[PDB]
């Protein structure tokens, strides 16, 4: 008897399924719209990368059999950082690189039976595309919601241009961990989104997401209850307002703080005071923001002979101005709280002021005299009626208390700042705004969109070196002010490749519209999305950004939903067995030599055989002489361990890889590609293949047709175990339990061997092959289809899904 054999089946059922247009997705459909991550073209894909979109696949079969209408789209997150950073490596010119790079991710998605509605392909280095990203953007400055600014911003020295705090990472470039991010000033273009603050948060309430997800998005919007305190200058009018996050710690404010370039701070200095306070404030002027912000430097400051009440307290406590505190932040004016905070300790310290405790630490209370400030929440303590309370229910009592005494108001404030777009690179979306020595910044209108990004030639030309490469070309930035006519300079900077991902999903739904970024019937139709799967690595890039973008776009009108992924699976990463290097053992303890270390990124030269036990770690002999350690690490090519498609399928089949994939491990999980893991693919496949063809011939003379209510023994028995699997293949698959559905069917798979030790090839049978087939499509659909045509003569996806017979589950 032959064996399954995957070449040829492939290739021909892949023609196949394209040619039927079976995943063409309806313009206006019960629908289900399966996105997946769209990538960057940065390099090759590899089984990581098809993790998840073999995921995605599997879950648009199975819906697509079951009778949706569905959208399973693919297209190039092209433009930005990744494709340009890559092509630049590698000296290519961007458009090349991408291009390239396109044709051989779509060939590896072919060659692994994935499906898409390639009619619905987006390309976002296209003009067709970024005239969207320009479109939107003038909606927000028209809204309030796109401003130019000066003022502190990270500096990736390798990309050669600002990023948004979203994409630091640990304090590195997100693409260059290596290297950490320096900070610049310099005035850039920011979209607003902390006028979504509140939104974003509440509105994680309602949503099918990983909680992991929703606690980092928590954490990076991090809301706080804070306050604005009054507090009366001593013989004046003037109540100077301070902002404060610690309004539980009021009682402890010994001091107040203002800004140099506060008005109040030569407006309340004494008249003996005055000559040395204008001095200060006029050397605090002569430094950069970054020279105030930095941290070793002398602490500096003048009291200014006025005092201030603490409101709470009654009591007098001086004024003082200091370098430190900042104008253009809160008010421009502190309450100094030296047992709390410990830049004021430091401060207090320093010039003789008071320290007074508030917040008591639990269990073991806080020594006198107090060493340094204690910042962690506690119990309220010399802060009068509020004594006992648990500080954070505290900054509410407190606040209530303001509000009813006319002594300050509640401010709430978040951690989440405002998103830095605006990037001194080439391979982006220019930002549709002139400049103009008249009027000012001028709107490019909507009807000359795009602004078209010049084709630079030379790759040298377009290597970033500390300004937009767009500086460099008056034939581009020359041009006439909408506003006055007069001559204007269009603006050099582009946006952030996370402009262009941030709304995608809905140009999936309209991809040729070149009248609007979308259709709102047609995105209306098909959100939102109802399964996104990608990686966790977004969480408060892209999963944020466009949370953000729908909700502003459903603030224009133009999209339903406030929320655009309903589900969310983030998939954990494929690893690979790496070689890290040679080690030498002498007893428990291996030791690490430089090399090794180093590629492994950990801090020890040595480590028990326990320790590299439990990182996953093994010490393999090499040929070499030596022992050499290997652990499984993440499939990229930085790591040189990627299991790129085209070899792969080449030498062994798509199905094989799908398989390895989606039984290695629950999908939420990492796992590791294995030999081990082909092999049992191997093996399920070939006997799938094995128990079809041994039956082939009289399956052929076999009608399907039976009444269930009349079989009996080993018939009536099959029957129910048939159903049992189609149960939970079904309830595994709307879940992405893929690796317990594989696992039903091998089961299942071993029934039907056992059946045909006492039973012949019957009507019950040959249904339960039937079913088997169907429920195999999603997985192995070559093969499926491939035997599915040994007996029946539409596709598959033709087939439907099978009726589950709860009566047979009793
Ligand atoms: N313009 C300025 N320059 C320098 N520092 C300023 C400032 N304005 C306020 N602050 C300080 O930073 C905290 C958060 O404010 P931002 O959210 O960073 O603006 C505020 O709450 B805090 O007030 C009392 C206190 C007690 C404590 F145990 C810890 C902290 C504070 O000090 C204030
Ligand atoms: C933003 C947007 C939406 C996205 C972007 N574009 C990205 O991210 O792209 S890339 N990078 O290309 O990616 C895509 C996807 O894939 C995945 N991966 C990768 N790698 C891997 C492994 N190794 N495993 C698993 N998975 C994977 C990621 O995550 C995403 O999702
Ligand atoms: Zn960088
Ligand atoms: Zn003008």
């Amino acid at each position: 008897m032959e064996k399954y054999n995957p070449h040829a089946i492939e290739a021909k059922w892949q023609r196949f399924w394209e040619e039927k247009g079976f995943m063409k997705a309806k313009d206006l459909p019960g629908k289900q719209y399966v996105l997946v991550m769209f990538p960057y073209p940065s390099g090759d894909l590899h089984m990581g990368h098809l993790k998840n979109y073999t995921m995605g696949d599997v879950l648009a079969r199975f819906r697509r059999m079951q009778g949706y209408e569905v959208l399973h789209p693919m297209g190039w997150d092209a433009f930005g950082l990744p494709a340009e950073n890559a092509a630049l490596k590698f000296g290519v010119h961007p458009k090349d690189w991408t291009y390239a790079n396109i044709r051989q991710a779509k060939e590896s998605l072919r060659l692994m039976g994935i499906l898409y509605d390639w009619d619905r392909e987006v390309t976002t280095c296209e003009p067709e595309y970024y005239r969207w990203n320009q479109w939107i953007f003038l909606k927000m400055w028209e809204k309030g919601l796109a401003y130019r600014a000066k003022g502190l911003v990270n500096w990736c020295p390798k990309c050669q241009t600002v990023l948004a705090n979203e994409q630091v990472v640990e304090g590195r470039c997100w693409r260059h961990e290596d290297t950490p991010v320096e900070k610049r000033e310099l005035e850039q273009w920011y979209l607003r989104i902390t006028a979504y603050a509140e939104r974003l948060l509440k509105d994680l309430e309602g949503l099918n997401w990983p909680e992991k997800v929703k606690a980092m998005q928590r954490a990076w919007i991090g809301r706080s209850e804070g306050a604005e305190i009054l507090f009366p200058v001593e013989g004046k009018e003037v109540r100077i307002p301070v902002f404060t996050t610690r309004p539980d710690t009021l009682f402890g404010a010994t001091f107040l703080v203002l800004a140099p370039e506060h008005p109040l701070t030569l407006e309340l200095a004494a008249p003996e005071k005055r000559e040395e306070v204008l001095a200060y404030v006029e050397a605090a002027k002569r430094k950069t923001e970054i020279e105030r912000q930095a941290e070793g430097r002398e602490k500096t400051g003048v009291f200014l002979g006025a005092y201030a009440l603490n409101p709470a307290t009654g009591e007098r406590i001086p004024i003082w101005t200091a370098d430190y505190v900042l104008f253009g932040y809160g008010t421009g004016a502190i309450m100094a709280v030296p047992a709390h905070d410990q830049r004021d300790y430091e401060f207090a310290r320093k010039f003789g002021l008071p320290i007074k405790k508030v917040i008591e630490r639990p269990g073991e209370p806080l020594p006198e005299p107090l060493e340094r400030a204690y910042e962690e929440p506690g119990i309220m303590v010399n802060s009068g009626p509020f004594d006992g309370t648990e500080s954070e229910e505290g900054k509410r009592k407190v606040i209530a208390w303001l509000e009813e005494k006319g002594l300050g108001k509640g401010r709430v404030t978040y951690r989440l700042r405002d998103w830095l777009i605006s990037r001194q690179r080439y391979w982006g979306t220019p930002i549709p705004m002139v400049h103009c020595e008249a009027c000012g910044v001028v709107p490019v209108p909507e009807e000359e969109l795009p602004v078209l990004l010049p084709d630079l030639k030379d790759v040298e030309d377009i290597r970033p070196k500390g300004k937009s490469p767009l500086e460099a070309h008056p034939e581009f930035y020359e041009t006439t002010c909408p506003k006055c006519g007069g001559p204007a300079k269009r603006d050099t900077d582009t946006m952030d490749t996370f402009f262009d991902s941030s709304w995608y999903y809905l140009r999936y739904t309209d991809p040729h519209n070149d009248r609007l970024p979308f259709d709102p019937e047609k995105a209306n139709a098909w959100m939102p999305v109802d399964q996104y799967i990608g990686g966790v690595e977004h969480a408060v890039l892209h999963l944020l950004y466009s949370r953000f973008f729908t909700k502003f776009l459903h603030d224009l009108g133009m999209v339903k939903v406030e929320e655009p992924f309903q589900g969310l699976f983030t998939q954990g990463m494929v690893l690979a067995w790496t070689d890290f290097g040679p080690v030498e053992v002498e007893g428990s303890v291996v030791r690490l030599p430089e090399p090794t270390r180093i590629r492994l990124e950990i801090p020890e030269s040595a480590l028990s055989l326990e320790d590299v036990r439990k990182m996953g770690a093994e010490l393999r002999p090499h040929e070499d002489g030596t022992l050499h350690l290997w652990k499984p690490a993440v499939m990229s090519k930085s790591k040189g361990n990627g299991v790129m498609v085209g070899p792969f399928v080449k030498e062994q089949g798509a199905d094989i890889a799908r398989i390895t994939i989606l039984f290695a491990a629950p999908p939420e999980n990492e796992m590791v590609w294995t030999e081990e893991g082909v092999q049992g693919a191997w093996r399920f496949l070939n006997r799938i293949y094995r128990r079809v063809a041994e039956d082939r011939e009289a399956l052929l003379e076999t009608s399907g047709v039976f009444q269930a209510e009349a079989l009996e023994g080993k018939d009536r028995e099959l029957y129910g175990k048939l159903h049992e699997t189609l149960k939970k293949v079904t309830e595994d698959l709307e879940a992405l339990r893929f690796n317990t559905a594989i696992a039903a069917l091998m089961e299942f798979l071993n029934a039907l061997y056992e059946y045909r030790k006492d039973r012949p090839v019957t009507p019950v049978y040959r249904t339960a092959i039937r079913y088997y087939l169907q429920m195999l499509f999603p997985f192995a659909p070559h093969l499926a289809e491939e035997l599915w045509h040994w007996f029946w003569p539409d596709s598959l996806f033709e087939a439907g899904w099978p009726e589950l017979d709860e009566k047979a589950l009793e």
